[PDB]
């Protein structure tokens, strides 16, 4: 496995060599999301949360149509407000409900080392 534990303040620069198999090898649910909002990357962890497909929600809008469960003050707002400012760094409990059993989950985004590139780490609870 992909030895790399969750909330680890240099997860952006020890996650910043892995491809996507490299990623799906991971005990956390990683998804890559650009400025605009866009799935860069999705590994297998948070699909066997979510139930989507890695493969299949690529280049998709995440806030739009991949979870418009997230299209809230609360997650989204931090996201833009970060977008917007260029740095994040926050820790939360979340519940995914759509399309799905309603899951109690928590969730880290934080911007990458890369220049318009963010992450959102994601584990049960
Ligand atoms: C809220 O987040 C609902 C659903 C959902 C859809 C896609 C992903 O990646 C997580 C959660």
């Amino acid at each position: 496995m992909e030895h790399v534990a969750f909330g680890s303040e240099d997860i952006e620069n020890t996650l910043a060599k892995m491809d996507d198999g490299q990623l799906d090898g991971l005990a956390f649910g990683a998804i890559q999301l650009d400025g605009d909002g866009n799935i860069l990357q999705y590994n297998a962890a948070e699909g066997d949360i979510t139930g989507r497909d890695p493969k299949q929600v690529i280049g998709k809008n995440f806030f739009k149509d991949v979870a418009p469960c997230t299209d809230s003050p609360e997650f989204y707002g931090k996201f833009k407000e970060g977008v917007a400012s260029g740095n994040l760094n926050t820790m939360f409990e979340y519940t995914f409900d759509y399309q799905m059993t309603p899951t109690k989950v928590k969730v880290h985004m934080k911007k990458a080392l890369s220049g318009d590139s963010y992450w959102v780490f994601v584990k049960r609870v």
